């Protein structure tokens, strides 16, 4: 019984069958595999295309997981997709209609053809099954609970009809107990509000960052006016005829100022953030205390886009509503793909589930062999130098009590936004300049951001707070008070209210990372680490070798772990050695607009990555030039002949494009199929 | 008191304060200035930057109007903006937070700043007046009627509030009867259905024509679905949660094909304009029976961008709902800009109206002097070939009856859609072919669309049924049956249902185009003229003399009378004297993109206009290379040196960017300002 869970939309990698698709639920496409109940791969299309929350139909996810089952794509009993044929195809022809040139290919035929061309791969119509979207999300949820029954509350943007649901749980059978209408979503109320702090889709987790920063008392009677709570555990958001965002023009009618971007988060800014976070707690709670009595579970799975707000989760922990508690590491539009798979199962018989709760989010492609990884680093030895330590992890345990900033990149990729062990940046979690420096120099994100602390289970209530329902701590689903008496310690990872969104690593749900963190603890009495992704800002996680040395060399790390084997930068990195590749989106634009006296204006050239909300850079004429000739293969020193040779500055410039991911520039080759 | 209007979103002329505005109410942007109850000056911003239904400030506009009315700036008292102030600043601010560099400017300083920059002019707070949006639409269309009172419908995409008011208007008082709330607009179901025809904003008087092509049976009973009648002259448009359009998903259940770009319309086209354009006329009729019974009134005004819906007015004249019905020749918001002027007048003061009913649309600026006009032709010698007939007139009238298409611009330019005989495309209105050879030759459009008739005053009853009511149609707002025994006779401006969008022109309305008229009729026996709008595909109506002659020379038109100049193209036409400019937002440019093998892909080059929705064509590369040392004061010709000289192959490429306005074409110098023709 092998199934295939899908969700995004249907684009090529190079093109988009439509410029915007005007809706909030295509994002983060990724492709999940079901065996014998079993989820034994998950990545997201992000992940490969390095499209952060990418739309693009997840082909190269579905390449990889199909790699990882050691499946071949005739092997797949059934393809389940996140939302229901009518819906999709009702929103693809609406977008058809507002781009006349776009052919009438409606979402079956989509797939079908993806599916074809890019797999080889003739699905059977029957085989391809749509599935009602919250449904999707609930199974993904409650089913990798280890729960036998539960209460399972779907909470996003939108589904085909509701923007949320309620369900009772029990053995594999999913039953309705309450849904909420579109215009009453908490995810559209809260990306509405993220829009007046100068942010978009995806920064929503920034803002509850934020709030902590605020004063939630300068708002409340605004944001009052936006909503009611109502008997039964109802409620209502109220609407304006203006525009479309709930929250601007109440706001706009009071004084408040949208945040411009580039600029700072004044204290009004921190003020709003921290009103709409208490508003959106006090709603959800709202809902969870009637249905908690109503439905008499003790026990709560969580899932939708909203479950990632972990401040929400650890209010939803304190509460006493539930003795138990689950969120899943990927609760956005991902998980309800990985869903999608478990409904169309069901539909072709009886369901098979997991044995066991999910602990480890380690899904994706591994970087590869022993064997692999040494050659391929020795390709990159122009610009790195390598040792091989006897035990790699106790030589990384002492570089992060020496005050070193880590690299770490080791086995499966992690399945949802939150690095666990796998793709991470590790560092002291004591001192309060490590904060700052890792968001000023290393992330190169904004001042207020909090780091989240890793944990060994052993010593986890020495440290935090986690008293209340028992919540799963394996994935950064809580956020949960650090203990008054180690808030001094902790001084990196404590947020300014005494909180931190905590990962509880056990030998069960990470062997290696547990014993890093271990023996961190041994040698310096603190068995915490900083743990934060493993991306600059201008990517999602690193998913491959190239991916990893690639961040290495473009971030501020001090060091890299990757497979055992120690990574540092070379004194004089030789750039001339790389060979400077287009992404499928890269564009290279030289541009005249009207000058003075309706003149030509004068050149400027332009590079910019095409794709909804993609960046754009200035080049010099000289590195346009250069970057016309990009052949694929050519290095970049025997490139830059033709503009005279690689100065200094065209160096300087095209890392600089390297460090915003304009272009892939790696040593000649690749590792090879892992 | 003299008193500006405005109306429109605020970018300058190069840039945009934001790239996509997202509402449909900023189009059209327009100056309309008033002195003493009388509209002196109005002039639309797409005739002047050449964006059809521009969005942009109308900063020159403003300059034009100003002119023609002989003041300064200071003189103005007071300025007028169409919509309430908290309402634009919401969405501006909304706008802002879509769009996260741009700054915090809203209405009141955007306006201001323009005005000081664009002009000088430091206009004070207490000056700028903000105006409910249907109001502005009421004033407008019932000050003009020239009743004393009358039940006034604005109907439009939206106002502020509502996407329809009902009025008593009375001496210079207007009370709100009814209204009906923004998501029952009917421009906006009218709008929403066009998107289903490969069509948008913009098009929709192109559905209309489409409709009597097409059966009103065949979708019925869908849009049936789509709205219910109900009591008190209301209704309900049933809306859906799946997509921010009314129509296309109910269409889409039962197999609808929207059309594709380029595709013809098929006979489910045809029809599904047909039960659209029914729809429609019978939820106004709907509306315009109870009100009319309620309040017991025999005129009606109707106002509101819905207000061009010919065919719907000729429905309201036959009714026999009201005696007598007036239509303003620019309904749409650069109506509302004019009605916010007079709104801003009752503001601060009483209000002073004009005197009369509105009897010509000729408000924009005109031409310029015999003597700048006479100079400038001959700027153009090297392409085009200058008679002075003793009576241009009758020289043009021996013309057309000789079977001629004809351009015709003479003074100021028409306020609203519609040309009326001064920036006119005129020809014979029998022959039947007179259709094909102007819609594909002169005008490049779909073969559809019909030709409206322009017919003098003694002679409109001969040839149209203007029964049902006594409406006005000196702009052509009301399509009427043509009479069954004079159909074959007009051939060229007969549509397919036997009707007429009918301009009747009379020695007040128009004397010159009158004479016209009437003349080729002693000629003729007939005298009836076709008259469609002075430009091609890809422009507003010709407003300056170069606009005019520049159409001239980019379409098949015989010949060009004017300001009685009787101007021909030359045999070979010599391109290389006409100084090549860009325009604010034209574009060049070399892209690459990526190759399948992750190359460098091979580059390519381009010319764009760069705002929503603006055209691109691909350029060769010695094109891409002439264009770009584009100096503003360099001739053509002598840029083409630089590529070896000016081919014929490349004065083809020029010649096709010039007739989609890429660039500006145009003998060095300038007209020079307007003349005080004395007016
Ligand atoms: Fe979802
Ligand atoms: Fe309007």
């Amino acid at each position: 019984m092998l199934v295939l869970g899908l969700n995004g939309n249907f684009s090529a990698a190079d093109t988009d069958v439509v410029p915007q698709l005007g809706e909030v639920f295509f994002h983060d496409s990724a492709a999940s595999l079901i065996r014998d109940g079993e989820l034994v791969a998950a990545v997201e299309e992000e992940r490969l295309n390095r499209i952060k929350k990418t739309t693009k139909f997840p082909l190269n996810a579905v390449r990889e997981c199909l790699a990882l089952a050691g499946a071949r794509p005739e092997d797949v009993d059934a393809v389940g997709y996140f939302f229901p044929e009518n819906h999709i195809d009702t929103v693809l022809n609406h977008l058809y209609t507002e781009y006349p040139r776009a052919p009438l290919r409606y979402s079956r035929e989509l797939i079908r053809q993806r599916l074809k061309e890019g797999l080889g791969w003739d699905l059977p119509d029957e085989k391809l099954v749509y599935v009602p979207h919250h449904e999707a999300h609930a199974y993904s949820s409650y089913l990798h609970s280890g729960m036998d029954s539960a209460l399972v509350l779907v909470l996003d943007g939108r589904g085909e009809l509701h923007s949320g649901t309620v369900y009772r749980a029990e053995g594999t059978r999913l039953e309705k107990l309450a849904d909420y209408p579109v215009p009453k979503s908490l995810g559209g109320l809260y990306l509405n509000a993220t829009y007046l702090l100068g942010y978009g889709f995806g920064d929503e987790y920034k803002v509850m960052g934020l709030a902590p920063w605020g004063n939630p008392e300068t708002y409340r009677d605004t944001f009052a006016k936006l909503y009611t709570l109502q008997d039964n555990g109802e409620y209502e958001l109220h609407g304006n005829i203006m525009v479309p965002n709930l929250v601007s023009p109440l706001f706009y009618a009071e004084g408040f100022r949208p945040r411009r971007k580039g600029e700072p988060f004044t204290q009004a800014h921190r003020d709003f953030a921290a009103a709409l976070q208490e508003t959106v707690e006090k709603i959800v709670l709202h809902i969870l205390e009637y249905w908690a009595k109503t439905s008499g579970h003790s026990r709560l799975c969580f899932g939708g886009g909203v479950a990632h707000n972990s401040s929400l989760n650890g209010l939803i922990l304190k509460s006493g509503l539930f003795d138990e508690v689950f969120v899943h590491p990927a609760s956005h539009d991902a998980g309800a793909g990985e869903g999608a798979a478990y409904a169309a199962a069901a539909s072709l018989g009886t369901l098979e589930r997991p044995g066991k709760r999910l602990l480890s989010a380690s899904l994706g492609p591994a970087l590869g062999g022993r064997e692999q990884i040494r050659a391929r680093l020795a390709d990159w030895a122009p610009l790195i130098d390598v040792e091989f330590p006897d035990d790699a992890v106790e030589t990384a345990a002492g570089l992060l009590a020496e005050g070193q900033v880590l690299g770490w990149a080791y086995g499966r990729s992690e399945f949802g936004p939150r690095a666990l062990g796998h793709r991470s940046i590790v560092a002291d979690a004591r001192p309060e300049e490590n904060r700052t420096r890792i968001n000023a120099m290393v992330k190169k994100r904004e001042g207020f951001r909090p780091f989240a602390p890793v944990v060994t289970a052993e010593a986890a209530r020495d440290y935090f707070d986690l008293s209340g329902a028992d919540g799963n701590h394996e994935f950064m689903s809580f956020v949960v008070p650090v203990l008054p008496e180690r808030r001094t310690e902790l001084g990196a990872v404590t947020h300014v209210d005494g909180t931190a969104r905590v990962q509880v690593v056990s030998a069960e749900s990470g062997e290696r990372f547990h014993r890093l963190v271990r023996r961190f603890g041994e040698l310096t009495g603190t068995p915490v680490l900083l743990n934060t992704s493993f991306n600059n800002n201008a990517e999602p996680i690193v998913q491959s070798l190239d991916d990893v040395v690639t961040s290495f060399l473009t971030t501020d790390l001090d060091v890299l772990v990757v497979e055992d084997c120690l990574v540092r930068g070379k004194a004089s990195p030789d750039l001339g050695v790389l060979v400077p590749r287009f992404r499928p989106v890269t564009r290279l634009v030289e541009r005249r607009t009207a000058g003075p006296d309706a003149s030509a204006g004068a050149k400027t050239h332009e590079i910019h990555l095409d794709y909804d909300g993609g960046p754009s850079a200035k080049v010099s004429p000289e590195l346009y030039e250069l970057l016309g000739a990009v052949d694929g293969t050519t290095t970049l020193g025997d490139l830059a002949k033709t503009v005279g040779g690689l100065s200094d500055a065209l160096a300087t410039e095209v890392f600089a494009l390297w460090e915003q991911r304009f272009l892939t520039l790696a040593p000649a080759g690749d590792i090879g199929p892992l």
